[PDB]
């Protein structure tokens, strides 16, 4: 049995941020990697995701042209020529994530990690074993779908991993699901040239998202062209001479409910979640607990019910987004090799942005959470909505919309909420006061900058 | 003598916000305007700036079409069509700042103010007399040119105010100046295809930034075509029978000087700098102190040396912004008609952006100035420079370079400089954290929003 300071298992965003800084304060460290290094986020995530989207704002502009003072383009988008770019691009972070881990000096142990039955916590990969006093798992997810017994055809479906692997535009798609991916998705499809519907239980998208987001999210989807389909679920998927034919019921409150088929579907996306790693680990060889979904529960400081086993990132189920799985393997590292015991991420005032279009930045509480947690009479907002002076010349118009969740007598800013071009850059300076404790007046004591959408958010009355 | 609460002499960006704030607490308030409501910013400055700057931007994206997927366009630009919707869009806001003003109960008189030699302040307009306890002068600026007797032909230049009437793309241009206006407007007209140099009198543009932002600046310039003399100026300028020719002395350090001409101008800009607008104010009738280019002295408070009477804005000839402006204006209304004694603009950490390509973002001290301040033991400095990731997928290539200037024991951060795509809407909330005294913890602390070029101010090392 090779024995390290520190395994980790999963060498995703969380787990290499970790073995990094664990080996720079001199652990000796070693990363279990099924797949390929930099897992989600570098993979089939964020970095892909962003480059299909810069890729869908080009488009938008494409559509502006002509008002800004050029001839117009006819512009058929050819898929092949960025997906080609795209993959070329993903190979380059694999070799550079590479480098930067031989370069540590940490170990790379290439296999699928499982525990073993031993005393002490042990894992085995490919028949050897390795030991070490502190093991990580941060092994993330994987995307949910629907069981065929649920739905029938539902495996004729793709998720977000098949997404990728796309080598032309769907002419039709049905993007099913009312949360970051399914908005994304449709967002890039429906730029690019798809005829793309969206399918969604309730009335609106991102329904844990600010009430103004929401409700002007739905609206902007609908205003670029996506189909919004309220109240539906599909029923059945079956493969036809020409696509897919996607059944579903629509159950509008109040109406009776109706049946309806989309035909000629050529690409049907799954997009309802993610679930955890966690089946293959044998877990129940060391009794790590786990709740219903296969979750692993943690402590605030990331230990697992085993002493000496941590977990952090998507598999732990809270908060699945890349900077906050680097920023607890980060703290988790500080802790266990810097002697730092209160070294621990601080969940709350976590900023997010949907790349939506436009995009939606937020931070804080939804105006919601505020009011029961200070109480009605102690919650203030300011909002506003203007469109962007970007159209001023435009046919095209997209709006900007502003909400400032404030509490208390100070008025403490607990939320910020926004949808609006620019959106995407502007919320990580606001998200760094937030975090400070700004009040209304610190913001209102900053002098704006002028012309720019960032500006509103200091002027608000 | 018609006498008010309020008198304001000049209807722009300081004038205007004073005014309305006012008549809030409840003073009977007028404004003096000579020209048209909303001053530099909305006719001759910020708002049509704003409008070139969004169409050449437009123009890069169209460079970059056929990398991202698309057909490659021809792109002739039409100069005519612009212009004509970006001057209705200022009659729009002139429309909008005049119901401003009605619906805030504030009268507007028109013509042009000068004070008389009454005994207490009064103003004359138009052979009719005003007078009132409080009076602000918000006069501006206006573009300084070379005098006829110092550089021969240099009338046959334009300004900024002359750049905003032409009626069609130069095709030559020569622009002259190394501050603000001359790097907008050369980055202007060369990405809408002017052929345009830069003439500057030193070796880098923006000399007053931060010294990563100067080199930058200059160097992003050439990569995007325009050429920039350096240590040049002009002598002469000849009207030929092709458009102007202008005779220009090099004299770089260790080099003997050396004349060229520059044939087949049509357009010669002068960028040097700005006047304040006092010459006809008769303020020597009152004593009123200026200095020796003209601007109006003021304490901290906008005080001039005579009771009653203040100034704020350019005309005062220091943060020449109209953020500055207005915010300058709106604490002296708090501190005259809501007696709040102590109600003054802070001068320190006044964010600003150059609208350059890419733009530059700055608030605080330069790493020149820290160190002057602080002391060199005392001022530690982190910085980055990448390539945004936009740029993955292109054959264009712009950089992102962004400094973080900290001083003592804390890390105080004293000083952010940056420049890159997005950097114009990702200033304002990092002005917020900077203004409440953040340090470099505050933002470490901050959780990254991925992928962004944002993100990189918080995870500097
Ligand atoms: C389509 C999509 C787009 C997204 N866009 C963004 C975004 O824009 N911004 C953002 O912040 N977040 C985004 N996210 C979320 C983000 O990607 C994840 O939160 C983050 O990648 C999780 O990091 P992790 O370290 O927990 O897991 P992962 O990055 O998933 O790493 C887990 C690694 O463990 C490996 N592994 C699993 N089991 C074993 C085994 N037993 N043995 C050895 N190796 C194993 C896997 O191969 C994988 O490489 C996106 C997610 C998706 C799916
Ligand atoms: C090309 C250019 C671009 C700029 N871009 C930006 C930018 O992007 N962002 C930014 O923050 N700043 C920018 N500025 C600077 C900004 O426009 C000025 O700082 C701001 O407009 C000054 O406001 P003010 O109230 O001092 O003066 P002004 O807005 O100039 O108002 C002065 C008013 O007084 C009137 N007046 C003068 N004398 C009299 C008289 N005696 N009687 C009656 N009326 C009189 C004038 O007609 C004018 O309307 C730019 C400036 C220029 C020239
Ligand atoms: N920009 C970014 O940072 C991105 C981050 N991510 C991360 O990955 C996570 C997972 O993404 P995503 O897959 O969109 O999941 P989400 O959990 O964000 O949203 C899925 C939504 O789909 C709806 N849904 C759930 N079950 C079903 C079902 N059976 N049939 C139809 N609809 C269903 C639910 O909304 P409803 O109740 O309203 O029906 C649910 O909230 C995100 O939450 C995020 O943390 C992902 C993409 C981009
Ligand atoms: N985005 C924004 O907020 C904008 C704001 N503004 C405001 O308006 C102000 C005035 O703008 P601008 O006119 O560019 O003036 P600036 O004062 O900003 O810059 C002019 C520069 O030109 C050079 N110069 C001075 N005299 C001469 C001369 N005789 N011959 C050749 N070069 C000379 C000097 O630099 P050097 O010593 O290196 O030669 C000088 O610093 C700005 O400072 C700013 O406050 C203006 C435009 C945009």
């Amino acid at each position: 049995v090779a024995s390290y300071d520190y395994l980790v298992i999963g060498g995703g965003s969380g787990g290499l941020a970790s073995a990094r800084r664990a080996a720079e304060l001199g652990a000796r460290a070693a990363v279990v990697e099924s797949h390929k290094l930099g897992g989600t986020c570098v993979n089939v995530g964020c970095v892909p995701k962003k480059v299909m989207w810069n890729t869908a704002v080009h488009s938008e502009f494409m559509h502006d042209h002509a008002d800004y003072g050029f001839p117009s383009c006819e512009g058929k988008f050819n898929w092949r020529v960025i997906k080609e770019k795209r993959d070329a691009y993903v190979s380059r972070l694999n070799a550079i994530y590479q480098n930067n881990l031989t370069k540590s000096h940490i170990e790379i142990i290439r296999g699928h990690a499982a525990f073993t039955s031993d005393p002490k916590p042990t894992i085995e990969v490919s028949g050897k074993k390795y030991t070490a006093p502190h093991i990580l798992i941060a092994t993330g997810g994987m995307p949910s779908t629907p069981h065929e017994s649920q739905i029938p055809g539902a495996s004729l479906g793709i998720t977000s991993d098949g997404f990728f692997q796309l080598e032309e535009l769907p002419g039709r798609s049905v993007i099913v699901g009312a949360g970051y991916i399914a908005v994304e998705m449709a967002g890039i499809l429906s730029a690019l040239g798809s005829k793309t519907s969206l399918m969604i239980r309730h009335d609106k998208v991102l329904r844990s998202f600010d009430s103004m987001i929401s409700t002007n999210c739905t609206e902007e989807l609908e205003n670029a062209g996506v189909e919004v389909l309220k109240f539906s679920q599909v029923k059945e998927v079956k493969k036809t001479l020409s696509g897919l034919e996607v059944s579903m019921v629509t159950a509008v409150p109040g109406r009776l409910p109706v049946m309806t088929m989309i035909p000629d579907v050529d690409c049907l996306l799954w997009a309802i979640g993610r679930v955890p790693n966690t089946k293959d680990l044998s877990l129940n060889k060391l009794g790590i607990q786990t709740d219903d979904k296969g979750h692993i529960i943690v402590d605030e400081f990331q230990n697992t019910n085993v002493k000496g086993i941590y977990a952090v990132g998507d598999v732990c189920g809270k908060a699945l987004l890349t900077p906050v799985a680097i920023a607890a393997g980060r703290k988790l590292a500080h802790r266990l090799f810097e002697y730092k015991e209160d070294s621990k991420l601080d969940y709350n005032n976590i900023p997010t942005v949907v790349f939506s279009h436009p995009p939606i930045g937020t931070v804080g509480l939804t105006e919601d959470e505020a009011i029961h947690k200070y109480g009605i009479e102690n919650v203030k907002t300011y909002s506003t909505s203007f469109t962007p002076m970007y159209h001023a010349v435009t046919k095209r118009k997209t709006k900007c919309v502003m909400k400032m969740v404030c509490a208390n007598k100070e008025e403490k800013v607990v939320g910020i909420h926004m949808q609006g071009l620019g959106c995407d850059e502007m919320l990580q300076g606001f998200a760094v006061a937030v975090k400070m404790g700004a009040t209304k007046a610190d913001f209102d004591n900053t002098v704006a900058i002028h012309p720019t959408s960032s500006e509103e958010l200091v002027t608000l009355r």
